[PDB]
């Protein structure tokens, strides 16, 4: 802010990227992360007002994009296009130069030490940016939520990380990743619906299997207990109509996708469900820190958007921990954007300076920094 | 035969159509698959002894014939004239009636839901035969062999699939469709020409592109070893004359339309050629059949045609899978023909009755039989 | 043999499991106690030669198998695949039938319960096995040794743990039991990489942190002394390169994480490490006792393999310990496996009878019958 290392904000998350001024409400330009390139090319036969088609103007024509993914997952393919991305992102919604103002990222949870330092080089040495630093998204929602204390459960929508805080930042040791994520159901409903005789192989119909889920799927109050309830048919088989050719009739499979969270053995993990990986995180942490990590218990992201994802996890808490203190989860209600929303408050407050960090820094110990700061 | 089950085989391609009886190791009559009607027409004049024209007399006479091909990409766009086809097929060189054997049939991969009952219908109903089957392709391929291990990969010529086998029939989740095959290589030549300055537009020249191709055209050891080499002017240009009032001189497209196959950036793919596509389905259908999988990988089809492609494919596989196999590529002297001599074989085997379907099965499941019974 | 005992010996390990016939100079079949299912799902396309998958047949395929491990903490998490383990052990390389032989097995020691009895169920009522028994894993060492008295410091992998032996057998009361192991080392070593820069958070990474600690490390003589010697880079500093990709030098932490051993104050624990720990097991005991315990020490397990571990022993001990008597410290040459050299000769050894448990006296007594004969 005029000068002030403070931070504009620009979330990386897998379904649009949001970017926009420190210390504002809400993001000023939003597009989705996709860059063209020629699928079909016979040679240029004319080009559309620009060299490579990216943000909006893209996704709305469709065509001759190859749907080019630069981002997901947390892991980007190629850095190329990522270029033209910050420059359709700054120049042309925002209407400020990057050069003038600093900039802030959002850090997907355990990514890979190249990418830290690669897209920090671009903003500094490309286009000397005063300031930048990558936020990391398990700490955000802590505060935002405005408890100081508990195990936070934060997934954008690419993966699912179980971060415990305490007064003190976290480091390495007690957080685990988890393949288990809301994008992940949708692929995972597809494999089920083959004993039936139901298929989706292309993309042209995968995004139909994402709509099929949130708004008829449910999460069992408890698995072992409805199973035998399919036998019967009334409300597992509901009558409904997809546009384009067929209808399909799901039954069991509806809470069989959701109850992957819970029961990890149908889709193939070692680790038991999200309850018992709480466990492990919060029982090997220093003594005096546990009574405080119960009494806070945050679960976000898109796999708890469900009819009552916080309702089974209080009574399996309680049966193998300690009984001497209350035991809550807390959801928000609109925890799938929690992600967001802590980083847009950071670029608000001006308490974040102990978190960020500085361009000098990252060459005082090397490209091991972002460790040695953060998670 | 005259009563039991067996089978009568006749296979519809995107070449020649087979047809003969099981216990038969060789095919009794061949055509290609095309039935005319006029063309410039003027009403009519008289007839060429021949009502519709159908099988070998109508390709050598051309002219009249509209060249309608009932079978495009294993989708038939009309099933008048298929009446007609198989009707020449079981009629006149095979010399025996449809209505008194029953009937084995080549199952292309990945066909639409319509085309197997519609003609288990045409044969059934509207003809009488005591029983019929539908085989799939790619698993007809590996009995031929006699091997009961290995990958295959197979095309007709129309399209190129990569289903993994194991002794028996696999699950659409394994098997991936490429638009990269043998007959889109004769396509894709004219398409690169048009640079250089050699245009092919009308159908009359279509035949003669594949010409070109076959006897001629090789398969670069490194496209990107021999890119230098283009310069020098000795093996890429040879001085060939076309049958019609025109010289064609071809040097680096001789070379350039196979490496299309391994190489599909230039004709605009995503994804990578055929020895990735191999990686792909390979990771995916199980991790221990790969020890035995890259020891017998089979080459097979129009693809595999061109002199040098085994040789390619041991020094790629090496670079991105695992090194504690033996590699080696294997590609019959006929692997053109592969497809066809598979099954001959199953019709032949009583081991097959596990495998097959029934005049009656198909009425007591429905329309859904072809789904209850395979993939 | 047939008619009476002798037993075959079967040591239940930390990464190999060992059987063979009584009188016999080594063991017969070995293999790693690992049991396979499906990794992926994706149902099965063909079938990898075994329902399950089992020894070392498995371990060479190592992708489909899900990695299991029957055996941690001397703990097992499922019975349900031990029955195959055993069935591969004595069937497939033996080429004995369990049935007609006796079995003696390796007792973890401060084992569960329900384990002794467990593993006692399986081999009679399910196989009729005419006798089986379990041994103590500290007791046995000391034989093996030659010596009849001292302080036995045994580690297989999982578990150390320190028993005290006198002439007399000891019982639970001056027993005490260490987290800290030679396997802990592997994983500790990565906790300690963190302030440098390096983290290996997957299992593929796993193999290789274990494979540097045993070929460059070694455990510092006092550790007080050398920290100022480690800022001299002539000796703490080696460069080393890794296969898959990156540069990893080891200084301060080489020495560092054996000293963990005798140092527990990094990791945040207040249990104490193996020197203290055998003060504490020698105290408890008689105190016409401790003059001849103090005499002979033993070492033994995966924690003292490193190079000069021994003379550390020497130094320390005396400083807690009365000084009144000689102190003195043994190694044999082969102490790692000293867990299995054990077993061994009281099993080809007649005497062994007396000491032992067989199928009647476990009916007639009930399930004490464990602890009727055993601490």
């Amino acid at each position: 802010d005029e000068d002030e290392t403070t931070a504009l904000v620009c979330d990386n998350g897998s379904g649009l990227v949001k970017a926009g001024f420190a210390g504002d409400d809400a993001p000023r330009a939003v597009f989705p992360s996709i860059v063209g390139r020629p699928r079909h090319q016979g040679v240029m036969v004319g080009m559309g007002q620009k060299d490579s088609y990216v943000g909006d103007e893209a996704q709305s024509k469709r065509g001759i994009l190859t749907l080019k993914y630069p981002i997901e997952h947390g892991i980007i393919t190629n850095w190329d296009d990522m270029e033209k991305i910050w420059h359709h992102t700054f120049y042309n919604e925002l209407r400020v130069a990057p050069e003038e103002h600093p900039t802030l990222l959002t850090e997907a949870p355990l990514n890979p030490k190249a990418n830290r330092e690669k897209m920090t080089q671009i903003m500094f040495e490309t286009f000397n940016v005063p300031a930048m630093y990558v936020a990391i998204q398990a700490v955000l929602s802590l505060y935002a939520s405005g408890r100081t204390t508990g195990i936070v459960l934060d997934s954008g929508d690419g993966v699912t990380h179980n971060v415990p805080i305490y007064e003190g930042y976290a480091l390495p040791h007690a957080i685990m990743r988890l393949d288990l994520a809301g994008r992940d159901l949708t692929d995972y409903l597809m494999k089920i619906l083959t004993e039936r005789g139901y298929s989706f192989v292309t993309t042209a119909e995968r995004e139909i299997v994402r709509d099929i889920k949130e708004k008829l799927c449910y999460v069992a109050l408890d698995f072992e207990n409805e199973m035998a309830t399919a036998a019967s048919s009334s409300s597992l088989e509901k009558s409904y109509e997809l546009p384009d050719g067929q209808v399909i009739t799901i039954g069991n499979e509806r809470f069989r996708c959701p109850e992957t969270l819970f029961q990890p053995s149908f889709i193939g993990m070692e680790s038991a469900g999200i309850h018992e990986t709480t466990y492990n995180s919060i029982m090997k942490c220093d003594i005096d820190i546990r009574k405080d990590l119960y009494a806070n218990n945050v679960m976000s992201g898109g796999t708890t958007m469900y009819p009552g994802i916080a309702d089974r996890m209080q009574k399996e808490i309680t049966a193998l921990a300690p009984s001497t203190m209350k035991i809550k989860i807390i959801a928000p209600p609109e925890r799938k954007y929690s992600v967001w929303i802590g980083g847009s408050i950071l670029a608000s407050l001006s308490t974040f300076q102990q978190m960020w960090i500085t361009k000098q820094e990252y060459d005082e110990a090397g490209p091991s920094i972002v460790h040695r700061k953060c998670f």
